[PDB]
């Protein structure tokens, strides 16, 4: 068990991504390091989100990760993030949403920073008053076209951008109630989100929008003055600075008078589980960070958009863009922190595209992605009973037809037929040599069956978070490399008739 060594434990370590203002966490940091005698390092790891689950597995890695709230309810589930319960007085400076956010199974285990969610952004010279519905924008795109301009350009690509669309008029991810997801209840297909989404179809039928547009094209041409509009976030306004454009950020418009309701991104700061500084960290992130001074060196290197320190926000937002940030995360919604969101997210991706290039009408697009969305979710639940039982036969704890039937299959497969970093290998060669000549059941049941015997393996070397990844693995693997076949070919349904009693 050589992997409970430790590297650099007399120092408080940070990970944050390169595109945030680090430069201004490090003069932080600095000042920590005046007050404390102790040593602040600010690193920015390219891939660092991916990164620290393999080493904080171990327990290794940052003593601190900052990163978007939803990325932490995979480290949560892992075990990776330290529960804090910090004082009520100190929970009273931030607003409330944003500890919501950090919530995973009914514990915080982040320090919420900052808030970002998408606006509308304008070309003041060109469109001095910007439209307050999505229903004016065809009539406003002929008159700019007279001029040689366009009324909105924005990435039509992602979901994200599109979403707040869809939504406004009725669509869900997964329905909220009270801190908790109804994982059985997906608002694809509903008919607010059809109508969302018919409403952008027509946009591009009636040549207001191209279906190619993607996040470099929309910028380009709004920040050359182009297009009057754009919809994007906070991380974009760096370059629109520098540019000639002289732009400003508002609300975003309604449809069928309901506001659009972008995904809020809550930037947060985790603790390591197993950081032997856990202490200093706290007090780094509560008595220095979430200060007004603490916020703006961040802020000054790298706008964060709104905050979560109401009284730094107050300050903030006496910029329209910055109040018309923290207005659009709160028409929004928070950005699920569940592991079906994933499974979610490529669904709608591919249900825009089809619905936007004219391969399948609103409803059909929509049709299969939610299905898909709830396939996805189904299999999570597959692969969780799965690795449950597999680890019940060995003695282990951890946290209807159908999980029957496999884990039968997979008994009858093995009678007939280690670190974080060696079982990702692992696991991925295994996986491509599997599946190399083709899907079928039978290297579907081998994969349950490597699956669950590198998960007994983890823990009988005391890596018990490696299970949680690898069952992350699988589910994505399944989920992205396998759900098309086993959709066309008849579902678990099948599966069951053809290996389970007639």
């Amino acid at each position: 068990l050589y992997f409970q060594g430790k590297i650099e434990e007399g120092k408080l370590v940070i990970w944050i991504n390169g595109d945030k203002g680090y430069n201004g966490l490090a003069e932080v940091g600095k000042k920590f390091e005046k007050d404390t005698g102790i040593k602040v390092t600010v690193e920015h790891p390219d891939k660092l989100e991916e990164k620290f689950p393999q080493v904080a597995a171990t327990g290794d890695g940052p003593d601190i990760i900052f990163w978007a709230h939803d990325r932490f309810g995979g480290y949560a589930q892992s075990g990776l993030l330290a529960e804090i319960t910090p004082a009520a007085a100190f929970q009273d400076k931030l607003y409330p949403f944003t500890w919501d956010a950090v919530r995973y199974n009914g514990k915080l285990i982040a320090y919420p920073i900052a808030v970002e969610a998408l606006s509308l952004i304008y070309n003041k010279d060109l469109l001095p008053n910007p439209p307050k519905t999505w229903e004016e924008i065809p009539a406003l795109d002929k008159e700019l076209k007279a001029k040689g301009k366009s009324a909105l350009m924005f990435n039509l690509q992602e979901p994200y951008f599109t979403w707040p669309l869809i939504a406004a008029d009725g669509g869900y991810a997964f329905k909220y109630a009270a801190g908790k997801y109804d994982i059985k209840d997906v608002g694809v297909d509903n008919a607010g989100a059809k109508a969302g989404l018919t409403f952008l179809v027509d946009l591009i039928k009636n040549k207001h929008m191209n279906a190619d547009t993607d996040y470099s094209i929309a910028e380009a041409a709004f920040n050359k003055g182009e297009t009057a509009m754009t919809i994007n976030g906070p991380w974009a306004w760096s370059n629109i600075d520098t540019s000639a454009v002289n732009y400003g950020v508002t609300v975003l418009p309604t449809f069928k008078g309901q506001p659009s309701k972008p995904f809020v991104g809550v930037l947060s700061a985790g603790i390591n589980a197993a950081s032997p500084n856990k202490e200093l960290a706290k007090e780094f992130l509560e008595n220095y960070l979430l200060t007004d001074e603490g916020l703006e060196a961040v802020n000054k290197d790298k706008p964060l958009g709104a905050v979560a320190l109401k009284s730094y926000e107050e300050e903030l937002a006496k910029d329209p863009r910055i109040a018309a940030t923290m207005e659009n995360a709160q028409k929004g919604e928070i950005m699920p922190n569940i592991p079906q969101m994933s499974a979610f997210w490529y669904a709608v991706r591919t249900a825009v595209i089809n619905a936007a290039s004219g391969r399948q009408t609103v409803d059909e697009a929509l049709k299969d992605a939610q299905t898909a969305a709830r396939a996805a979710a189904d299999n999570r639940e597959i692969v969780m009973k799965y690795i449950h039982y597999k680890l019940s036969q060995r003695g282990y704890e951890w946290d209807e037809v159908v999980h029957l039937t496999l884990r039968q299959a997979v008994d009858d497969f093995s009678r007939r037929y280690l670190t974080p970093f060696t079982a990702r290998g692992r696991f991925a060669t295994v996986v491509e040599e599997l599946f190399r000549d083709g899907v079928n059941w039978g290297r579907i049941v081998a994969f349950f069956e490597f699956g669950g015997v590198m998960c007994v393996e983890s823990v009988n070397r005391e890596m018990s978070p490696l299970v949680d990844n690898i069952a992350l693995w699988m589910t994505e693997y399944l989920n992205r490399h396998l759900h098309t076949w086993i959709q066309d070919n008849g579902g678990w349904d099948a599966f069951v008739e053809l290996y389970g009693p007639s």
